[PDB]
C-alpha cells in the first residue's frame, strides 16, 4: 500500500458522513443509507488503488452499490476493502448518538471475509494488554478482574459498555453483581468497541453481541490503536452457516483475535455523523471570517506505523440552500 | 445577591455531579438520585446564603431532603434556589446521555411557582433573537419559518430536538414535512433545551412537553445566554388544577415568556454527568504529573452580566478504592 | 481559609487581566501597570479577607503596597500579589505576561526583599526534595530529572530568560545534550510551565525577581513538583533591607515549603499567549454578540483541586477598549 | 492537481517539523536547517507529483538539496513547490515562537517566482476584504481605519503585528499613535501574516518587511483562507538587483497584490515546529493506553475548495532512545 492512500481515506468518509448528514433527523433509514453509499462509491473511484469489496454494503443480489467483489479506485496497489457507508442508518435518521462512516483498507486476504451474522465480542484498550486478558469463554466476572488489575483500578471504576438489548441482560447483570458500572447505547458498536482504546471516551470495557461486519472494522481500529478483543460468530439457522460456507469459514466456534480479524498492514479510516463516544459530529458553523461552513470530525490510523491522526475539516456550505446539496 | 455565590454554585453542583456518577451505569435509580441529593445538600449547607428551595425534590411529605419550603445554606443575601440534584436519574442509572446536575439562584419570587405538572415548551437560542419569534399558538411550521429566516437559513438546515415519546409524533412529523431535521433524545430536556443557545451542540430549536420544573431551570440558562422561550403548563386531572389553584393560577392555558419563568438577577451553574449536548459528563484521568483524578465540566452564568464560564475541574483521586467514596 | 476565596481569587485575576488587556501593545510600561493595579484593588476589596500584601508592587509607585490592608472583611490572610506579571512583557505584546495572586495563612510568604533570586524547578507530585539543587551542577540537576521522568537527556526541555547572565547555563545544559529554549521575559509563566500539562517545558533554571519566585512557588505547591530559590546580594543596600525583615543568612537555599507553606490558594488569567496560559481574546458570534474570552486558572494546595476557567466577557468592541479599565 | 496531493503534503511538514524539533534549543541553526532539509526532500520524494521548486533552500550555488529548478517527487501532476523546510531556523535553535514547516504546491507559475530580498508587507485577514483595503503607499493610520471600519470594531481594538526591529519603528510608532495595539514577534513573519486568518490569533493585521520568499508562502495560505495583502521587494545592493534580474525581474518597485503572489489552485500545508500564533508546536506525551509518543500539529488548505483541516498527529517514540532517532 502507497503511504498516499492512508490519507486518501479520510477523504471518503468525510464525503460520506457529509451526505449522511443531510439525511440526519429525517426519519429515512433507507434514504440515509443511500446517500452515504452514494457518496462514498463516488469518493472511493477517485482514490488511486485497485480495491476489492470484502466488507461492505451485501451481496450483488440485495445491493446494487459496494457489493462483496466489486472492484473499486481509479486503480493502483492492490487492496482489499472493508467499508461502512454509514454505521447507524436509524442511528441517524433518528439523531442519535454515534453514527459514523467507515472505511478500512488491507493487503490481499487481510480481513476476515465474514458474513452477515451476529457475532460476540469482547474489547479492551491498551498497547500493553497481553493476549488472553480477555477470552469470551471465560466468565464476565473474571474477565473483568484481569482488566481491573491491568488498568490498576478497583473493580468499580471500570466503565463497561454494551448494546441495550435483551440478548445483553446476563452480561449487564454479571458485571454489575461483581461492582462494574455498565453503560448502555443504543446502536453503534463500532464506536463502542473503538472506544476502549479513545483518549477520554470513559469506556474502558466493550462486551457484547452485534455484527459480524461491525467487529471486524472495529477490530482494524483497535489493531492501529493498540488493544485486546476476541470475537465468535454465532449462527442461527442454516442459512447462516451456508453464508459462512460460502466465504470459505467451516470452524463455526473459533475465536477470532484480533490478528485473525485484521492482519498485516492495515489502514483505518472513520468519520463522526453525530456525536458519539468515539468522535464528534458534523456541525453547521457560521463565521464572517470564511463565511458558513460544516465541520467534520475524523481519525486515520495504520497499523504498521502506529500513527493516529485526528482531523477536524472545514467545508464550505451556504446553508441558504437546501442541505441536500452534500449528496454524492 | 453578591457576586461571590455565583462561583460557589459550581462546588455545590459538581460535587453532585461526582456523587451522582459513582452512581452511573449502576442499574439504580433511587441510589443515584438519593447520592446525588446528598452531595447537593450538604454543599448547598456551605454556601453564604440565605436560600429557601421553590424548585427542588418535591414536598415535604414526599421529599425528605430538599423539598419546597426548605431553608438552605450558612447564611447571606436572600435567594429563591431552583435546584435539580440530578437532571437524569434514570439517564445516569442506564448511563446515557444528557445528565446533568443544575442548581439556579434568584431574588425572592424570581422563578415561576408552578405546580409538578407537564410543560408545552418551545426554545430558539440567540441574543438578538425578538420576542414572539416563536409562540405555542402558531403551527410547528410558522414557528419554523420564522427560526429559519432570523438564522438565514433554509428550512432543510434546522436541526430541531426533542424527546423521543409517542407524545411528540405530530411535532416529529409536521417539523420534517415543512423540511427540517429532527433529532431525538431519550431524556433530559433541560439540557436539550439549554443546547440551543449553546455553542457548537448542532441544536437549533427545541420542541417538546416535558417537567414544568426542568422548564424553568432551562428558562433561566437561556435568560444567561440569550435566547426565547415560551411555556404552558398542561393539566391532567382535577387535582393538578386544584395545585395550580393553591399556587394563585387560575390562567390555566397562559402563554409563559423567558421573563415569566425566571426574572431578575438570575445565577444559573450546570455539571455534566454523562456526555451530552451541553456538557461532557466526568471522566477518570491517569497523569504521573498529578496522579489519578476525576474531571468534571461546570458552566456557571450570570443573567445581569452575561458573564459565562466554563469550568474544568481537576479532583484527585485514588481509582484503587471504591468509586462510592465520592458520594458525601 | 473559606472555600469561598478560592474562587473569588479568579475574578480578581480575570479583571486585571482584562484591564491590562485594554494597555498591550500600547507602549506604555506605567499605563498598563496602573490599569492593572486600579482593576485589582478595587476587586480585592471586595474579596470576604482581612489581607494583608506582602508580597506586591514594591514600590508605592509601582499603591498595592507591603503592608496595605485589603479586603471587604473575613479570615485573615497574607497575600502575594502582581497585578501584572511583565509590565513590559504587556506593553510589547510579548509572550508570557499574567495577572496573578497568591493567598496563604499568615505567615505562609518568604517574606523577600525585592532582589534577585536564583531558581530552579521541575514539576511532577512523586519529585523528591532534592531532586534539584542549586549547589549542584546542571548536569547532575538534570541527570537527575531525566532519569525521574524515564527520558532520555536529550528529550528534556529546560527554559531560562535570554540574558547574559544565564549563557552559563545555557552552555551547560546544551553541552549534557538537553534542549534550552529561551523566553524574552515571563519566569512566573516559565517556572509554573513546569507542571502545567502539555506546556512542553521539563525544568526551569534562572535568575529573575524574589517576588516572582515566591508566586510561581505557590503554584508549584498546588501543582506538584520541586523548586529551590537563593537570594543575591549585589549591594549593601539590598543586604540591609534583608537584615531589616530579619534574614541573616545571605546564602540560605529556600525549598518549595520555605517559599510557600501552609493553606495556599493561587490563581492567574492570561494577559498575552504564554508557556502556561492564553491570552485575552476578541471573540464575534451572532449567537452573544462580542465578548472577550479570558483564560484562568485556580488551585489551592490542600486539596490539590485545580480548575480551568474559560470565561466570557460581553464587550462592544464599537466602544473603545479602554472600558475594560476599572 | 490530484486530489491525493493536498493531504499527501501533510506528512512532508509533519517529518519536517519532528526533524526540526529534535534540535530545537540546540542552539545551532545550521544543525537545525539541515535536518529539516533531509527530512522534507526525503519524505517529498516520496509524493506522487512532478515538482518543480520555484521557492526553496536556496540557489544550486549554495544549496545542494530543495534549491531554485530542483526536479522533486516520485512523479505524477505537474507542480510548482514553494517550499520552507524550516522557516525560523534561529527561532527553532533558541526554542522561541512561531517556527513552522512550510509546503505549498501551484500549477505551473501560480507562484511568484522572487529573489531572496527583503520586502514590505501589508497583509488583512477575511473572505469579504476587498482589493485595496490595504496598500504599502497609503499611510499606516488610513489602512487601519479602513480595517477598523470592515471589520465592525473600534481602532483601539485592533491588534497590529510585526517584527521587533528598528526598520518597523515607526510602523509601531504611527499604528499606537492612531490608537491601535501593536504586538511585537522576535521572528517569524510566514506565522505572523498567516494568523491574520487564523482564528482566535488575536491578531488583525500584519505590517513589516521581511523575506520575499517568507512573504509568497504567506500570501499562499491568505489565498486559501481568504484575505488580502500587498507586497514590494526593495533592494539594499546591487547583489540584489541582481538577484532580482536573474529571475527576470526588472521593475523593481512593482507592488504585488496578493493574486501577483500566489494565483490558481494552491495547495497550503504547515506544521508546527515551537508554539506560535498560528499553530502550536511539537510536544512530548505520554499515554496510560498508546504509550508515549510526540503531537503534531498542522494545517493543509486548498484555495479552490477553500476546504482547510486542522490536523494532530500521533507519532510513536520511546523517549529513552535519543531524540534524533526522528531525523529521518
Ligand atoms: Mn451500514
Ligand atoms: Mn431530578
Ligand atoms: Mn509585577
Ligand atoms: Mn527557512
Amino acid at each position: 500500500m502507497n503511504r498516499k492512500v492512508a490519507l486518501e481515506a479520510v477523504r471518503v468518509t468525510e464525503l460520506a458522513a457529509l451526505a449522511s448528514w443531510s439525511q440526519m433527523g429525517r426519519g429515512d433509514k433507507i434514504a440515509a443509507d443511500q446517500a452515504a453509499v452514494d457518496a462514498m462509491r463516488k469518493a472511493l473511484n477517485e482514490v488511486d488503488i485497485d480495491g476489492t469489496v470484502v466488507i461492505g454494503e451485501g451481496e450483488l443480489d440485495e445491493a446494487p452499490m459496494l457489493y462483496i467483489g466489486e472492484k473499486v479506485g481509479a486503480g493502483g496497489c492492490e487492496v482489499d476493502i472493508a467499508l461502512d457507508p454509514l454505521e447507524g442508518t436509524t442511528i441517524t435518521s433518528k439523531g442519535g448518538a454515534n453514527a459514523l462512516t467507515v472505511l478500512a483498507m488491507a493487503d490481499k486476504g487481510g480481513f476476515l471475509n465474514a458474513p452477515d451474522v451476529y457475532m460476540q465480542k469482547i474489547a479492551v484498550g491498551g498497547i500493553n494488554a497481553p493476549k488472553g486478558i480477555v477470552d469470551l469463554d471465560d466468565s464476565v466476572t473474571n474477565n473483568l478482574k484481569r482488566i481491573a488489575e491491568f488498568k490498576g483500578v478497583h473493580m468499580s471504576a471500570l466503565v463497561v459498555c454494551t448494546m441495550d438489548r435483551p440478548r445483553h441482560e446476563h452480561i449487564i447483570k454479571e458485571a454489575r453483581e461483581c461492582g462494574a458500572r455498565v453503560i448502555l447505547i443504543n446502536d453503534g458498536d463500532v464506536s463502542g468497541v473503538i472506544a476502549t482504546a479513545t483518549e477520554n471516551s470513559g469506556i474502558d470495557v466493550y462486551i457484547g453481541t452485534g455484527g459480524a461486519p461491525e467487529g471486524v472494522l472495529a477490530a482494524a481500529a483497535l489493531k492501529c490503536l493498540g488493544g485486546q478483543m476476541q470475537a465468535r460468530l454465532i449462527f442461527n439457522d442454516e442459512e447462516e452457516i451456508k453464508r459462512a460456507h460460502r466465504l470459505g469459514i467451516t470452524d463455526l466456534n473459533k475465536k477470532y483475535d484480533i490478528d485473525d480479524l485484521a492482519s498485516g498492514d492495515i489502514v483505518f479510516a472513520a468519520t463522526g455523523v453525530t456525536d458519539g463516544n468515539m468522535l464528534q459530529g458534523v456541525k453547521r458553523v457560521n463565521s464572517t471570517r470564511r463565511g458558513s461552513y460544516a465541520v467534520t470530525h475524523s481519525v486515520v490510523m495504520r497499523s504498521t506505523t502506529k500513527t493516529v491522526r485526528h482531523i477536524t475539516a472545514e467545508h464550505s456550505f451556504d446553508f441558504k440552500e437546501g442541505i441536500e446539496k452534500f449528496m454524492s
